[PDB]
């Protein structure tokens, strides 16, 4: 149905419509990243990154695994992955 | 730069992160549509559609032309067009 798929799409976009969460998703769009790598690449403060990761997890958009003492995040919803890949390609392209 | 392109991307997503505006964009993603066609397809109330179209116009995402007494809207930002096409394809696909 058009309504329920429009609400799921709208909800993904609400999760992505935040500069910090979008940047996390863009970094994960190129492959799995440790938390250390994400924080190295992001200028966001650690407490903010932590909430943002939790929100992306709640929304079903990221998952994570432990390897030793490292936490690796990755994209988990393939619809969101493709949307973010399009955003990343389109908005990182110069004119 | 990563910051200014991340803000433009984030702003597109904020404009898209609304069920009514997203549905308009999804309909325009398949080609130019008259206002009459858009309102026939949308269940949204006319005053709401009017504000939503105005917002999409302000954001640079849609443009329009007049042919006789008909107003035709179309997508105007190609980055947004591709993002919406990915949303439409991904979220209209069944499992
Ligand atoms: C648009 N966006 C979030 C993005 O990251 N684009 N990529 C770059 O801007 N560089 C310099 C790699
Ligand atoms: C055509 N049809 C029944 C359909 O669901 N298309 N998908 C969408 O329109 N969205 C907004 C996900």
């Amino acid at each position: 149905e058009m309504a329920t798929r429009a609400r799921a799409a709208s909800n993904l976009l609400k999760a992505l419509a935040h500069e910090g969460r979008l940047m996390i998703m863009c970094y994960l769009a190129s492959g799995e990243k440790s938390v250390t790598e994400l924080e190295t690449r992001l200028s966001t403060r650690q407490a903010a990154v932590s909430q943002q990761l939790a929100r992306l997890r709640l929304e079903g958009l990221v998952q994570s695994r432990r390897e030793g003492k490292t936490i690796y995040y990755s994209l988990s919803d393939p619809r969101a992955a493709r949307v973010v890949q399009t955003v990343y390609e389109q908005f990182c392209s110069g004119d």
